[PDB]
Parts: C-alpha cells; sequence; structure tokens
C-alpha cells in the first residue's frame, strides 16, 4: 500500500501496463493463464491481482489474465 490498485478490466497489455508504470509501479508482472472470454475480451485484462481498490506496494508482484 503506497498506490491504489486501479480497475484494469477491459485494457490491452500495450494500455494496461504503461497506466501501471505511471503509477510509480516498478514491480514485475506475472502473466498467468489466457481466459477464453469470447472475441471481444480477446487479449483484454479479464483478471488482475491486486483487485481494484486494493493498496498494492510499489514493487510488488501484480498478476494479470488476459482473454484468450
Ligand atoms: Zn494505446
Ligand atoms: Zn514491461
Ligand atoms: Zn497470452
Ligand atoms: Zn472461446
Ligand atoms: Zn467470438
Ligand atoms: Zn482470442
Ligand atoms: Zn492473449
Amino acid at each position: 500500500n503506497q498506490f491504489v490498485m486501479p480497475d484494469l478490466s477491459g485494457m490491452f497489455w500495450v494500455d494496461a501496463e504503461p497506466r501501471l508504470r505511471a503509477l510509480g509501479w516498478t514491480g514485475m508482472l506475472d502473466k498467468g493463464a489466457d481466459v477464453d472470454a469470447g472475441g471481444s475480451q480477446h487479449n483484454r485484462v479479464v483478471y488482475q491481482n491486486p483487485p481494484a481498490g486494493t493498496g498494492v506496494n510499489r514493487d510488488g508482484i501484480i498478476t494479470l489474465r488476459f482473454g484468450q
């Protein structure tokens, strides 16, 4: 908890990461398993950890699962 986690749902990774990095996030990305979530969700953020509203550390680990 040094910056509040945003809701990244629906973003492409080309937009998801720079948004996090701009918040000061210097931590490591854990890219999780893809999620088959239909065509509209293809390569968009489906899950995230920590959830939005959670205080995450500047170098804490963030996990993303993208639409298959
Ligand atoms: Zn863009
Ligand atoms: Zn990167
Ligand atoms: Zn992938
Ligand atoms: Zn499918
Ligand atoms: Zn489809
Ligand atoms: Zn797909
Ligand atoms: Zn993908």
